[PDB]
């Protein structure tokens, strides 16, 4: 139940249901303390980072995405494994999902260190729109590809989000099992 | 750089290079204060904490265990891939570690496991896990198949694959739960 008030603000996007503002390290102390508390609050589930925030019309902070510079990520790949049975049993074509993290470091630009959305405003495209803004705004004048972003230490929510967001059952990660 | 003092502790094994003791939720207030300070630096109720203390009196390893019902299998594979080098293509295999979505029953969750950096590769983590197997459920000796590891790090992955013997191991608080 945390709120946030302008003192300027810097809007990257406006919508029927709210706004996405960005906050940078150079911003007033008032902004830096709020990202902090929001950080702390999100942790229940610094240097050249950028923080995105989705603010409901209410002024309530309902989205947060913290992003950092990186050089490398590791691909996670959706596989669906065949279940083979004994020759005396009947055959079924149900596959079992598995998620495979490649050990090969592939090139990357933008590491999503944190990405959170308030439990009861989920599946409303908030996280998608935040990344969409991260992409247009991580580098001034560039539109990052889906592959230049990696997600730090995916939770299962993150996995299911990332996969659908990027298409093709793949996404890059870091702070994970291969590095 | 924490030191534990010999008191009358619950000692699970003695070794030439030190000992392993255990701290339970309802222990004396000293014990639980010490475990908490070991918790913090490591990270730079229904649980059990195992400490490896060297003859030097130093806290050299920490193992925090936990009850659980479910784990997910992680296994190394070589995935068919295409290597593309400006127009030119070849077929190859990429090493990857695969986590199955299938829940499997597990009893004991290694929520933390840690050995002080200078003391690694001296079988301290292996031993902590041995003390754990024969001190988790009374009158019972845990199978490797009944142990799972919380959110493994790359170090923990390299340890578990070898410690578990099969090239496979179970996890939780990971990408599938
Ligand atoms: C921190 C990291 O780097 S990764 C971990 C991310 N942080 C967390 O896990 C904290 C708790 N969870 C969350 O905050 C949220 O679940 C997030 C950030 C992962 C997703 O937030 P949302 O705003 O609900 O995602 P969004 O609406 O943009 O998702 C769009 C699509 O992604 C997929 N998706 C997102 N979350 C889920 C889910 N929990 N289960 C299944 N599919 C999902 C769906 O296809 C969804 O489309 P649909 O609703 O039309 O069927
Ligand atoms: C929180 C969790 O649940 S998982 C995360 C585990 N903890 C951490 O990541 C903290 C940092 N790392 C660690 O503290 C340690 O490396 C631990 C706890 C993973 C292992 O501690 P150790 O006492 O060095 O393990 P141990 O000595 O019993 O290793 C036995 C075998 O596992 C394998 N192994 C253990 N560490 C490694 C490694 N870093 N690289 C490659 N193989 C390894 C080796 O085969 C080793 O046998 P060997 O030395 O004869 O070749």
């Amino acid at each position: 139940l945390y709120f946030q008030s302008m003192k300027k603000e810097r809007i990257l996007a406006e919508y029927p249901d709210g706004r996405i503002i960005m906050v940078l390290p150079e911003d007033p102390k008032y902004a830096l303390k709020k990202v902090d508390e929001i950080r702390e609050m999100v942790d229940n589930d610094y240097s050249r980072t950028k923080t995105l925030l989705f603010i409901s019309n209410d002024k309530k902070v309902v989205g947060c995405l913290i992003a950092e510079h990186i050089q490398w990520g590791y691909r996670v790949i959706e596989e669906k494994l065949p279940v083979i049975r004994s020759e005396e049993e009947k055959v079924r074509f149900e596959r079992q999902k598995a998620w495979c993290c490649s050990t090969l470091p592939e090139p990357a630009i933008c590491g999503i260190s944190r990405i959170w959305v308030f439990s009861m405003m989920r599946r409303k495209k908030i996280a998608s729109r935040m990344i969409e803004c991260l992409r247009s705004n991580f580098i001034y004048g560039s539109y990052l590809s889906k592959e230049e972003i990696a997600f730090s230490d995916p939770t299962p929510d993150g996995k299911l989000f990332a996969t659908q967001y990027c298409g093709t059952g793949q996404f890059l990660v870091y702070n994970f099992i291969n590095g």
